[PDB]
This record gives C-alpha cells, sequence and structure tokens, in this order.
C-alpha cells in the first residue's frame, strides 16, 4: 500500500471562513456584506485570506466579473496587489476602470499593467492604460556589449531573457502599434525585421520571436488591406520620410505586404504602361505583340539613342517594353553563341565574324555589371545572388579574350592540333569560352519569375536546392571515405599507360583501367559509379590475388548500397517533405520575386539593352489622415472578427452562472 | 434593384473611365456585385430558372477568375458556391419523374 | 439594373397573424392563450397557418421545446401531421410523449416514427416507440428478381433506392440492435456483411452503405469492449447456436472485433499454452527456446506417432510448439533444396541421395494440401489465396517427378549435354524443379505474419500490390503498342543466325542483334530496356537507311521517356499515396491476419509436419445474461459519451433564450 498525504502542507481555512469564500463564489451580496460588517466588529473572518486553489475574495470577484461584490470589497479595503494585473488578463473593462479608480503570484515581477495589456491585445484596456502617462523601457541593441547588459546576463540569464522577450512581446502588439506610433506601417516593418534578427540570434527562444515577427507582418498586411480607394493606396505606397514605402517593404522582406492584391494591381497597371488593355487579351494576340516588340529592339534602341522625345524614343522607357527589349537582345546573343559552334589548325587565330559580333555584347554585359555596382552600391549588389554567376560569366569572358589575344600575339604558324601542347592557350581559351556559354545559357532561369506558370516552380527549386546542399555534405563525406579506402587497397597495382592495349589510362577509355590507382581517379570513379557508367571489371588486377579482389569488390558494393539505395532515396524523401512546406507560400513568394523583377525595370538607369549601352508637409499630413482612417477601420475590423471567431470557454458559462446566482440571491432577498 | 455588371472584356467609356479614376473601387464594386448575385438565397428567389442561372453564373465567375489574376481565389470560391448550390438543388429531388423533368427541360 | 421580385409568390400573413406567430416565438403564454380564445370566437386568426420560413405554431413550439404552449396548442386542436416526426428529429422526449398521448414536408413519405427514431439513434425515444407494437418492413434479397421489386424499380427507381437505403439505415441503428434482438453481436455481424454486399452492388450509393457497415462493426467492437471479466469474455467468444463466435467474426471479416485487446490477450494465452511466462522473457532466452524446440521436431513428431499420451506426445499439440515444428521442418526442407544444387551427362539419371530425401516432403505437402481440401471444403480453400501458389508448387513438383520418371524409363545411354535435344525431358524437368524451388522459397512470406515487426510490413505490401496490378495494365498496353510499332518498322532487316560473328541471334548475345525482328523478341527487348540492359546499337541495320534509323531511334526514345520517366514515377507516387491510407489500419489488419494464423494451428488436423503426416440451454441463458449486462453497460457508456462530446449548437442558445423569455413574460404577468 502507498500512503497518501500532503507533503507540502499549507494553512487551512476555518468553517466560517470557507463559508465566506463560498458565499463570494455564489455571489450572495447580502451574505457577503453581512460577513464583512460582522468581521469589522468581531475580527473573526480574515478578508484577505487564500483559498485551496490560489485565489482570494477579490480574485474570485474579478474572475466572476461581479462588479458589485468587487466594489464592496474595495470599499472594505481588502488587499489590492496584483488584482489589477488579474483584471488586465481577465479582459474586463469595468474591473480595470474600478481598480484604476481605486506572496504567490503567477506573473513574473517584470509584469507591468501596460505590458500585460499589450500581451492581451485588448484595444480598450490598452487605450485606458495609455491615457495615463505610462512607459515601457527600451530594449538595448541586438548585439549590445554594455556593462548593464553583461551584468544582467551574468547575474540571472533567465530573468534577463524573459525580460527582453516580455518587452518585445509588449512592443509587437497590433493595438499598441495602432496607437502611440507616428507611422504604424514603418514601425511594424522595423519591428518585424528586429524580431527576425533576435530570432536568428536567440537560438533557444526562436519560435516565439518568429511568431511575433509573423504577427507584425500580418498586422501590416491587414492595415494595407483596410484601404478603400486607389488614392489612399498610392498615398501609402508613395510616402517618404516614387514607391518609397514599397521599396522599404521590399528591403525589409515583407512578402505579405508586397503580395497584397491592391498593391499588385497598382504595380501591374504601372507595368503595362503602354498597353491599357493587356489584362483582357487573347493568348495568340499577346504572343504576336510580344514577338512584334521583340523583333524591333534595335529600332527602339537606336530611336532612344537618336531622340528620346518621340513616339518611338520614349516607347522603350515603358517597363514592359524595356523588359521585352532586354530579353530579345539577350536571346539574340544566345542565338549568336549557338551560331559560333557552326581553318581549325591555326595557332592563335584571328576572331571570326561571329566572335567579332559577340565582343560588343560581352563589353556591354561587363559595363552593365560595373554600372549596377557603381550605382546601387555593395550590399544591394551582393544581395541579389544572381550577380555571383554574372561575375563568373564576365570573368570567364575576360579570360577567354585575354588568352585569345595572348595566343594571337605569341603564335603565328599553322601546326595541326594533334601535336599541340596540353596546356596550350588556345585550348584553355576555348574551354573557358564553352564554360561561359553554359553559364550564359543557364542565366535564363532568372526570367521564369515573370511568367505565371513558371515562377512558383522556380521558387520551389530555389527552396529545395537548400536541402540538396544539406545532403551534399554527407554524400561528399562518404565519397571521400570510400575513395580513401579504395586507394589504400588498390594503389599497389598501378599500371603504366604503355602497358595498356591502346595507350589510354583511366575510366574514360574503351577498356576501363586503374579506377582506384590515384586519389583523383578514385574520386572520379566513385563519382561515375552513381550513374552506372563505371563497369564492374575496374575492380580487377592482373595478379591472382582473389582475396584482394573480393575485399575491393565488397568495398565497391558497400559504397553503391550506401549511395544509390540509402542516400539517393533519402534525398528523394527529403525533397518530397520540403516541397509540401513550400507549396502553401509559393504564390506569395513568387509575387514578391515578380515585384522585385518589375521594380528592377522601373529605373531610367540600365534602359538600353546591350550592346547599345556602351554606344512638402502636405504629403506627411495626407499620409497621417490616411493612416488615421486605416487605424479606425482596422480596429473596427478586428473587433468584428473578435466577435466572429470562436472565442468562448467555460469562463462564459460560469459568468452566466454567476449572473443567475447573484440574481437568485437578490430576488430571494427582495421577496 | 442591383445594377448589372458589364461584360467580362467590356471596353466602353464608362468602364474605362471607372478603371482609370479609381481601379480599386471599380474592382471592389464589381466583386461586390458578383458576390451579391452569387447568393444561393438570391438565386432561389427572383429567378425564372435557378439551375440555369447557377450554371451561367458559375461559368461567368470562372471566366472572371481567369481574367482577374489578383482576385482569383474569391471568384473561384464564388463559382464553387454556385456549383454546390446547383448540386444541392438537384439533391433535394424526391422522385424519378421530378429528376427526369429537371434533366429533360429545354428552353 | 436587375429588377428583384418574388417569382414564386406565396400567401402572406396578416398583421395580427404575424403577431400571433411572433408571440409564439417569444413564448408569451398569456398573449398566445388570449389570441387562441379570441380566434375561437371571432375566427380572425388562422391557427394552422404557415410562416415565411416553413413552420407553423406547433412546429415553433416543438423546436423551441416550450411544452406548455405546445400542450396549449394541442388542447386547442391545431393541425398535428408530421409534428410527431418533427419532435422525433428534435430529440425532445417530452414532445415525443405528449404527441404520442395526443402540404410541404421536409421528410420523404416513407418516413415512419420508428425509422426516424432509428436515424436519430436516441435510445430513449426508440424505446418509447418500441413500447408500442411497431413494425419495420423487411428488405428483400440483395439480388432479388421478384415482380414487386422489378415493378418498384421500373416505376420510380429513386424512391425504391431511397426506401431501401432508409430501411437499412433504420436497421443499422446501434440502439435498435441493442433492443429487439436475440443476439446483438451476431445481428451486427450479419448486418455489416449485408451492408458490405449492398455497398458492392449499389455503385452510386456506395459511401453511405460503407459508413453504415463501419458503424455496425464499431458497435460490435464497443459491445465487446464493455466486458469486465474473463468469464464474460469467454462466454461471448465460446457461444454457439470452441471459439465459435470468434470463428464467425473471422468469417464475417470483423477486424475491429477480432483486434480487441481482451480477445487478443485470450488468444495469446491460448497460443502460449506450454509456456506460461513467455510474455516476460528476454530476447536471448526466447531465441534459445525457439531454436531448442526447432532442433527437436523429429523427436516430437515420432513421440506423437508412438504415444500421444506422454510428456512428449501431447507436447506438439500445443499451438506454439506445433507452429515451431512446422516452421523447422519446412526450413530443413529448404536447406535440403539448397544442398541439392551442390555425373551430369547421364540421360534420365536415377535420383540422387538428396532427391531421395526430398521426395517424402513433396508427398507430404501434396497430401496435406489435398487433406485440407477434403476437410475444409471448397470456398475456404480458395479464399486463402496462398493455396494458389501452394497448388502451383505441388503441380510443378509432380511434373518434375513425372518427367524424371519418363526420362529414366526412355533413356539409358550417357550422351554429353552439348548435343542433347532442346526439348529434352531432363532439361524440362530441371527447369520445372528450379521454378518450384523459387516458389517454395518465396512461400516463406506467409510466416512474416506471426512476427511483431514484419506483419504490418507484409500487410502494406499486400495492399500496394493492388496498385502495382492497376499500373501493370497501362504499362503492358504501352509495351504492346511500342512493340507493334518497332516490329512494323524493323522486321524487313531480319538477319539469319549464321551471318552473325558467333552464331547467336537475339538480345542475349555478346553483340546484341535483331532486337525488333519478331514480336516475341521485340517484347523481350522493350522489356529489358526498362532496366538498361538493352544497348543503344540494337537500333542499327547493316544498310545505310539513316531516316529508318532515326525513326526507330526516336520510337525507342519515346518508349523510354514514357516508361522510365513518366510511368515509373507515376507508380512511385501512387504507392506513396497508397501507403499512407494503409499505415493507420495496418495494426488492426495485422492483428486480424495473426489471429487467422493462430486459429490455423488450433485444430488437431494437420498436427504432424511433413514428412511425418504420411507415415445445453445453460449456455444460451448465460450468454443472454452476459449480453444483457453488456447492453446496459453500452447504453450507459454511449449516454456518458454523448454527454462528453461537443454536441452543442445554436439550438441550445435559442432554447435558453426561449426559457428566459417565457419566464420574462410570466413574471411580467404575475407582477
Ligand atoms: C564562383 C567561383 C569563380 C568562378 C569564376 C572564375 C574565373 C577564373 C578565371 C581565371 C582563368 C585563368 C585561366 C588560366 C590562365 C593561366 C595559366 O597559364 O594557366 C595554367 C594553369 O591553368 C589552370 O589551372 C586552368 C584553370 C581553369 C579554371 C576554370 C574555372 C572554371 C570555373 C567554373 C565555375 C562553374 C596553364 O598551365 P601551365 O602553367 O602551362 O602548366
Ligand atoms: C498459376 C498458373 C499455373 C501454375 C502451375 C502450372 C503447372 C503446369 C504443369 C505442366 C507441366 C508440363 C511440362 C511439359 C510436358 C509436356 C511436353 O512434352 O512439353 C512440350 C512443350 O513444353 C512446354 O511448352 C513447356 C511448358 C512449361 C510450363 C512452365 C510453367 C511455369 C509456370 C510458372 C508460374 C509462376 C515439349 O516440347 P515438344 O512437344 O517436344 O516440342
Ligand atoms: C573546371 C570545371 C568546369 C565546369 C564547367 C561546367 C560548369 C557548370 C556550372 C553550372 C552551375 C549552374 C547553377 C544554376 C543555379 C540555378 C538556381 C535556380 C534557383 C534560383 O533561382 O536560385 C537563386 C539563387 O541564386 C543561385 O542559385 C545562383 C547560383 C550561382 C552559381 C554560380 C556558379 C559559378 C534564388 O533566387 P534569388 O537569388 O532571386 O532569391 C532571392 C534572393 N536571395
Ligand atoms: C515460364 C516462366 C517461368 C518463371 C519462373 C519464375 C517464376 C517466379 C514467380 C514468382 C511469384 C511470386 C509471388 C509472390 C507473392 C507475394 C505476395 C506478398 C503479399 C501477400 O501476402 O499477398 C497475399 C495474397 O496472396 C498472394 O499474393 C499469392 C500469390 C500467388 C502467386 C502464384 C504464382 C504462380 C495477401 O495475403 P492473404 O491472401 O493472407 O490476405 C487475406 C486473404 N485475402
Ligand atoms: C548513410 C551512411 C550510413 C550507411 C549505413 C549502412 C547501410 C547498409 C549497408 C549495407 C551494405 C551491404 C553490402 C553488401 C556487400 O558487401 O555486397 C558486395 C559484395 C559483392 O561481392 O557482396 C558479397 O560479397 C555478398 C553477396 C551477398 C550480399 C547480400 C546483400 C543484401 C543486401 C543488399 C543491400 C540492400 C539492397
Ligand atoms: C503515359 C502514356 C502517355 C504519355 C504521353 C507523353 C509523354 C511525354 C513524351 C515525350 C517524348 C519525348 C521524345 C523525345 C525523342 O524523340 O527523343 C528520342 C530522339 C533520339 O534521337 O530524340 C531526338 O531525336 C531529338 C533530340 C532532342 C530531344 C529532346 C527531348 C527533351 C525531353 C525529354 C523527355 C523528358 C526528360
Ligand atoms: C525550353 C525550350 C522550349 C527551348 C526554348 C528556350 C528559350 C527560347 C525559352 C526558354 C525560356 C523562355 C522564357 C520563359 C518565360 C518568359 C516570360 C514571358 O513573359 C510572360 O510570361 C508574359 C506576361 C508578362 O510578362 O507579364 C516572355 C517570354 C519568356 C522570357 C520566355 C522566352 C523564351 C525562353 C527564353
Ligand atoms: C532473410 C535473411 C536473414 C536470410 C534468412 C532466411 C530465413 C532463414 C529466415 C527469413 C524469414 C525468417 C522467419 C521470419 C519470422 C519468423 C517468426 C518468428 O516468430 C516470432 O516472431 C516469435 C513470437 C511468436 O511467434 O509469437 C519465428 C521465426 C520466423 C519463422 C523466421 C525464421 C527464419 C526465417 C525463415
Ligand atoms: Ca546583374
Ligand atoms: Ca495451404
Ligand atoms: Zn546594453
Ligand atoms: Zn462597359
Ligand atoms: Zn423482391
Amino acid at each position: 500500500r502507498i500512503p497518501l498525504q500532503i507533503v507540502r502542507a499549507e494553512t487551512e481555512l476555518s468553517a466560517e471562513e470557507k463559508a465566506f469564500l463560498n458565499a463570494v463564489e455564489k455571489g450572495d451580496y447580502a451574505t457577503v456584506k453581512q460577513a464583512l460588517q460582522e468581521a469589522e466588529i468581531y475580527y473573526n473572518v480574515n478578508i484577505n485570506c487564500m483559498d485551496p486553489l490560489g485565489r482570494s475574495a477579490l480574485l474570485i470577484a474579478i474572475e466572476n466579473e461581479n462588479l458589485e461584490i468587487m466594489e464592496l470589497l474595495l470599499n472594505h479595503s481588502v488587499y489590492v496587489g496584483d488584482a489589477l494585473l488579474y483584471a488586465i488578463r481577465k479582459e474586463v473593462v469595468g474591473a480595470v476602470e474600478l481598480l484604476l479608480s481605486y506572496q504567490f503570484s503567477e506573473f513574473t515581477p517584470d509584469i507591468t499593467p501596460i505590458m500585460l495589456a499589450a500581451h492581451t491585445n485588448n484595444y480598450e484596456i490598452i487605450k485606458l492604460l495609455v491615457q495615463k502617462r505610462v512607459t515601457i523601457p527600451r530594449p538595448h541593441q541586438i548585439r549590445c556589449n554594455c556593462v548593464e547588459c553583461v551584468s544582467s546576463s551574468e547575474v540571472d540569464s533567465l530573468r534577463h531573457s524573459r525580460s527582453r522577450l516580455n518587452i518585445y512581446k509588449a512592443l509587437a502588439s497590433p493595438s499598441l502599434i495602432a496607437l502611440s506610433s507616428e507611422d504604424p506601417i514603418l514601425t511594424a516593418f522595423r519591428l518585424g525585421w528586429e524580431l527576425k534578427e533576435l530570432s536568428k540570434v536567440e537560438n533557444e527562444f526562436k519560435a516565439e520571436y518568429e511568431e511575433l515577427s509573423q504577427q507584425c507582418k500580418l498586422f501590416a498586411k491587414d492595415l494595407l488591406d483596410q484601404a478603400r480607394s486607389s488614392r489612399e493606396l498610392e498615398i501609402i505606397l508613395n510616402h517618404r520620410d516614387d514607391l518609397a514605402k514599397l521599396k522599404v517593404a521590399i528591403k525589409y522582406h515583407q512578402k505579405e505586404f508586397v503580395a497584397q492584391p491592391n498593391c499588385q494591381q497598382l504595380l501591374a497597371t504601372l507595368w503595362y504602361d503602354g498597353f491599357p488593355g493587356w489584362r483582357r487579351k487573347h493568348w495568340v494576340v499577346k504572343l504576336l505583340t510580344c514577338m512584334t516588340i521583340g523583333f524591333l529592339f534595335p529600332m527602339l534602341s537606336i530611336a532612344y539613342l537618336i531622340s528620346p522625345r518621340s513616339n518611338l524614343g520614349l516607347f522603350i522607357k515603358k517597363p514592359f517594353i524595356k523588359f521585352i527589349c532586354h530579353t530579345a537582345s539577350y536571346l539574340t546573343f544566345l542565338f549568336m553563341l549557338l551560331l559560333a559552334s557552326q581553318d581549325l589548325h591555326v595557332q592563335g587565330p584571328p576572331p571570326t565574324v561571329v566572335e567579332w559580333m559577340i565582343l560588343p555584347w560581352v563589353l556591354g554585359f561587363i559595363w552593365g555589371e560595373i554600372k549596377e555596382m557603381w550605382d546601387g552600391g555593395f550590399t544591394e549588389y551582393i544581395h541579389d545572388w544572381w550577380n555571383l554567376m554574372d561575375f563568373a560569366m564576365n570573368s570567364l569572358y575576360l579570360a577567354t579574350i585575354s588568352l585569345k589575344i595572348v595566343a594571337y600575339v605569341k603564335y603565328n604558324g599553322s601546326r595541326p592540333r594533334e601535336e599541340w601542347e596540353m596546356w596550350h592557350p588556345t585550348l584553355i581559351a576555348e574551354a573557358l569560352f564553352a564554360i561561359s556559354n553554359i553559364l550564359s545559357s543557364l542565366r535564363l532561369i532568372s526570367l521564369f519569375t515573370a511568367n505565371s506558370h513558371l515562377g512558383p516552380l522556380q521558387i520551389s527549386l530555389g527552396r529545395m536546392l537548400l536541402d540538396i546542399l544539406k545532403f551534399l555534405f554527407i554524400y561528399c563525406l562518404v565519397l571521400l571515405a570510400f575513395a580513401n579506402g579504395l586507394n589504400q587497397l588498390y594503389f599497389y597495382y598501378e599500371t603504366r599507360a604503355i602497358d595498356e592495349p591502346n595507350n589510354c589510362k583511366g575510366i574514360r577509355c574503351e577498356k576501363q583501367n586503374n579506377a582506384f590507382s590515384t586519389l583523383f581517379e578514385t574520386l572520379q570513379s566513385l563519382f561515375w559509379s552513381v550513374f552506372g557508367l563505371l563497369n564492374l571489371y575496374v575492380t580487377n588486377v592482373k595478379a591472382r590475388h582473389e582475396f584482394t579482389e573480393f575485399v575491393g569488390a565488397t568495398m565497391f558494393g558497400t559504397y553503391n548500397v550506401i549511395s544509390l539505395v540509402v542516400l539517393l532515396n533519402m534525398l528523394i524523401a527529403m525533397m518530397n517533405n520540403s516541397y509540401q512546406l513550400i507549396a502553401d507560400h509559393a504564390d506569395i513568394e513568387w509575387k514578391f520575386a515578380r515585384t522585385k523583377l518589375w521594380m528592377s525595370y522601373f529605373d531610367e538607369g540600365g534602359t538600353l539593352p546591350p550592346p547599345f549601352n556602351i554606344i512638402s508637409l502636405i504629403q506627411n499630413q495626407h499620409y497621417q489622415e490616411v493612416i488615421r482612417n486605416l487605424v479606425k477601420r482596422y480596429v473596427a475590423a478586428m473587433i468584428r472578427n473578435s466577435k466572429t471567431h470562436e472565442g468562448l470557454t467555460e469562463e462564459n458559462f460560469k459568468e452566466l452562472k454567476q449572473d443567475i446566482s447573484s440574481f437568485r440571491y437578490e430576488v430571494l432577498d427582495l421577496l
């Protein structure tokens, strides 16, 4: 048998005292008042005493919203401490007003009434608390190293982190940003960015800072949603302290704000500037118009170069026409690169007619990249992540040009390629040119963003490449390990190239040999084993060492089982799990990326596609009025949605029970 | 009375003027009209043929969903609501004659 | 502008008449009674009139559960029709009792009060209706062809199907089976089986019959769940009209009833008969005991053959020991089959020592199969779906024996196999023996059911083989189509075997040839193209018909794209979708299959593993008492669970509003 007792004993209540608390619970005003006036005389019943479940009489009256017993206890001067916070968390405006008019606690000591109101996100109570001059202390920097922060971290790191988290949850309140903020949209933007940075820094408290940042982004989105006219939309988007607030939203990565339908509609009607009725057109006439503009890019470009002030000169300044001209010029560049592959023994030859055409687009690409560098700056250049491969293309083109010039100057004769040197400058130049050709032709992935049916697909690829990168570390570790083992076994039986039937050594021969003789060749062989191009007899030696053969063969088999059966199917399962997490927000992310692509063409800089590129208090007052109407509409909408969602608990049933019982004792008293 | 929405691809002076002056209010007004018209109760009353009315309204809402790219989901859900209303109206039949009168009616 | 009107006009109410219905809605008894006694004199207010929303005064009083206005209207003799059914659907026992004591309708004409009560599944109302002698008409046979059924199908097939569905939904009520049934468990079993058959037949009304069958199975499971002692469990399982009811449940495929924890515990303690403490033992001692019993199967078998009445004779009659002995004998048979592969030029040789051992297990397997046939019967034999491959094994073994005997009798000499005939009886016999070896060795999949970690895996394979079978039709259609096309192109360039370098024709040669010359070889080639074993140069001819080559090559490429890229990934996606639908019920299905495997060993027949197999109203009364206690417990439990689930709608809020308003007019009248 197990004895049961109370190992942590407390102070029990007496019979009359339990009767008093029970009368408070059922709401008998006559009995409670009689007990109070009897206690004032006899000092028998403690009015500030506790209950078995953690509450006192004022707490019971507050949770049961019985304002009349609550004010009776206030008039009898019961203990008051933390009951204000209890009324704040209870969301009872009458209790809040009465306690403003005048041990164990389930609240942290930092909990201030404004902060608990900001947690409860109740606009009424937050505004009544803000009516009095009440202050929230400022959080320090994200990476602050001052003496106060290091002392608070050293003394009690749990209370420091809880205090910072408590401050930021107070500040991220949608009601507390709707009031007491000169610019709620910009405040929500900066607060969301800061909460994202604190989510990145504080690893353990990551999810709560993530959800606070998401709450701020949702608040900004709904505030934009409450607009009701195109002027108000453009006052919001064009406020600066054009499209300044939109550029700020793009800078702070507010994809929910950017992907608003009204903002996307305004961006679309700015994008289709020259064509007012592109929204309602057929597929065939859209394709015909696109090809018609795309076949006239040199005419429009030379029109801009000659006279910007004409029906054709400023026609390319429209964003869609500029995008079509850039795409058409780049596609003609790729067509010429395809034509370039269509005497070959000259050492360091002069450039042909096709390369003589290619050279100005190469110079224009380099000039455009360095012009974007010099104009935008550094962080904006490195943030794009396409400029890395753009730099790779420019570097490979420059290397090809330099090697071609070096070969043309240094060599003159016509020697057949069969006896050329292996590190010949012409060979190096042509290899670099082919690599740059591939990089140029995969640069077209960036144009899938502007299409409706390919943009989310590109977003899904960009989100699953991260998991491919995660898997590549494990696969390369396994590859290095098995390459090391197979080298350590097989590098005694290395054979010269002369002993081979056709003077070829390596896995690229007709008869594959020496697949595990050197570390480079072992890495190549175990890489090509994934696609099945490495035959089985590469695990063979001329000597009769059958045990050596069997250990090498089972090493190869273990590598194949780990890679193709385990790791590849692991990669399939990982990307399949990752795709479902992206399919929900793919539309929003695609709309954000397409907005960035659209705003990339709104500038006057970079207008000419290559190779042609080498040849004020009223605004504040109107914005304040629009935001004031927006805040009123948003508070009304979130009040309506609070009165439309579920919201109901057993609090409501015990509230109705309390009202019925208080009335019951009232009419039993009056009758 | 509810004012009539114009054509899906209408190019008249009133529509182009309303699109140019305030495109948000124009789109909100058209969306508001179509949400009013797609009401199952408002098709159950005031309609000479609720089944055919729901059919044509669902097709039109599908076309406006195809055209209006930004307001796609709401027109999709209105078309789905009209299709569900037609399905439930057919579901409420209680005899094979009524089923065949519904299926064999021609106008 | 669109005009709005009422195209289907109805009869509006007058002002006093709307006032009367509004007074009924708010529950003013004084106003309603005054209006009734004024209408009795003046005949100005119609008491049976309709409202704008389809109801009359009695309907409003019934839906608002206001029994006093309802009985007032009953005393004033308002229209009564279908208000009883309205009270049945409303689940108000007072309204039901009062209407029992005494146009447009949303109910079908077949709706009878007992049937609507059975739909509502309210035990109280169903019992009060059953107190009066009330009858439900019998549904006919599933495939009945009588004149009444064919006439009802021809006249109005919608009303006939709705009537049958209405009858079966009435009969499948858990309360209506808990009452008025001599055997609720057997009634639920037969009703679930019948509803499954009607689900199979009625294709359009499939889901509702499926959910009714599932409801009956759940009712039987919960009725078994309400047992509270091992005697009651065994009275339920051992009732017959041992384990007769359990065998009936297995026959009717009640997997939920079979997979009950108490039933599985009783089956386990019958299964581990000889070992009382196998439940609490270590893995190593379990493995040691299993190998110890498995190495002694001939000793236990010969002990049973010599003397069944001993410590070793009846030791094999225990189910676990019998299962271990069968498994050990069959594993030794497979070990001998492995040994059989370890002079070869004799035409029709005598059987060797290994085959002379194999022959009695072959005879024992055939004898056991025909004995199971003769004992169990026909449907039980063909239902197992393992007996098909068992028959295949027996037929191949018999064919091997017959061909070996024919070869031994007909041939005597010793000719080397290089010049044997291609259809030689020895060659045919050895091919059939190898095929039977594979079938014998994959017969071990059936033993994965008895294991804890492999049984659900076998269930998942058995459920995804259906989708593989579904996909195989499409793949074989594509295979036949592309084989036909490639034959029609390539059968002009068929070459003889002599013209080949090594006198070999077909895709099984060193140099693959003639892959699309005949239909059989084209089917083989396009089958082997799936696994990559068919090289690319099989699409080549000796002549210089390059267009012919290109069309053949692009046909091969189109087939590879359809098969490996589209169809194989389709199969992967289909099985991945199918696995998630099986992972939920895999435990229940595995427990059912393991119960079937356990009951297969409970019989005295088939005790000896091969080759050794060729060498009474008190029961009804106790069952009735146990079922009566079970029904009382189940009704109490489902009443408690009805008072524990959500169950609450705006009906409850308008009920409380009606009570408050009726009281309000009452006290305004009394004061
Ligand atoms: C991949 C196969 C078919 C070979 C063809 C290669 C290229 C000639 C293709 C592949 C990707 C194509 C691009 C994919 C997407 C677009 C966006 C498209 O713009 C839209 O979606 C129209 C609406 C809008 O811009 O608002 C204009 C054509 C373009 C650049 C396409 C131009 C032609 C490209 C470069
Ligand atoms: C597959 C590899 C490891 C080669 C070995 C082949 C056979 C020797 C294996 C494969 C499947 C095995 C069987 C899989 C499952 C079981 C059930 C197992 O029983 C239990 O799970 C114990 C608990 C119980 O029976 O209640 C007894 C051994 C047995 C027949 C195994 C016996 C050994 C088998 C035939
Ligand atoms: Ca760039
Ligand atoms: Ca059998
Ligand atoms: Zn600091
Ligand atoms: Zn118009
Ligand atoms: Zn009949």
